[PDB]
């Protein structure tokens, strides 16, 4: 019933990056700029196919310094980590939702069993509940 | 004497990431959102260790849009690409300098050998002329 912390997933495909500002409606707790990372079975799903049980997509999160109208990386403040088992993760649509407090293994930030994280990403249904595009 | 285009750079290592906005120093021609990606011969230089020839680190820059306090992956501008050989490109540090514009093979940018690169790249010689640091 818990999410695995994806060892590794700095190794993984960098899907996609955005920076979201403060007065951002995700600025709590999602501010800063973000960088998706997918296994190789989560690839399968963001280029069409079915996401695989054992797909994994990881939403690395970075605070940031505005310096000179540049924004640089800090520290890491969480990632956030989708794990897709259609059986396991049923109550949330497939997909067990987990946050790791600076990417730290024992840093567990979903109290709710993923269901307000699911709630949001219920909008992407058509989708497989999966925001991000696969961009070349 | 020519840098090869780097074919598949996406597939590599994500290195890290910065924002350059309007005001910055390096906003004309280098503004915009990029991403560093790095090849096997290239983690090997920036781990500490040295870098053989053949490695290859790419600067892949997206122009954003400002969305509601949030900065979104707009069109890809340009990559910048590195590669290393000590003999072929001595007149440049080891590394041969080349831009791609719009990341497209077709649309090489670098008109001078790379003496203009080099000469801003030229202040890093004591980490073998890379600006960019591995991190977790
Ligand atoms: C809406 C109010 C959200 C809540 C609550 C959560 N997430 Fe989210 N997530 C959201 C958006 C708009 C995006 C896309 C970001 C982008 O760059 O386009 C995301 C993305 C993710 C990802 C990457 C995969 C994807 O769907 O694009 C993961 C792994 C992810 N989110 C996990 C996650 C977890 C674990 C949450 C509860 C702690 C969570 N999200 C909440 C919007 C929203
Ligand atoms: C100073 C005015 C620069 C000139 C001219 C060029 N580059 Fe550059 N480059 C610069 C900085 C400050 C950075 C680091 C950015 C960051 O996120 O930290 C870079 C980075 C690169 C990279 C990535 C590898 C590295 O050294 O970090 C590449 C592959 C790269 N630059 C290529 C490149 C080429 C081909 C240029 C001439 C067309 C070029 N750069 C000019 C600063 C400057
Ligand atoms: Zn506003």
């Amino acid at each position: 019933t818990k999410v695995k912390y994806p060892d590794g997933f700095r190794s993984w495909y960098h899907v996609k990056s955005m920076v979201i500002q403060p007065g951002h409606p995700l600025e709590n707790p999602f501010g800063g700029i973000h960088h998706v990372y997918a296994n190789a079975e989560a690839i399968q799903g963001l280029r069409g196919g079915n996401y695989p049980d054992g797909a994994v997509l990881v939403f690395d999160l970075f605070d940031y310094q505005e310096d000179n109208h540049a924004l640089v990386e800090g520290k890491r403040k969480l990632i956030g980590v989708m794990e897709r088992d259609a059986k396991r993760f049923s109550a949330t649509g497939g997909w067990g939702y987990e946050g790791f407090g600076e990417g730290k293994p024992d840093k567990r930030l979903v109290t709710d069993g993923g269901q307000g994280c699911f709630g949001c990403h219920a909008a992407q249904k058509e989708s497989q509940y999966v925001f991000s595009r696969l961009r070349d």
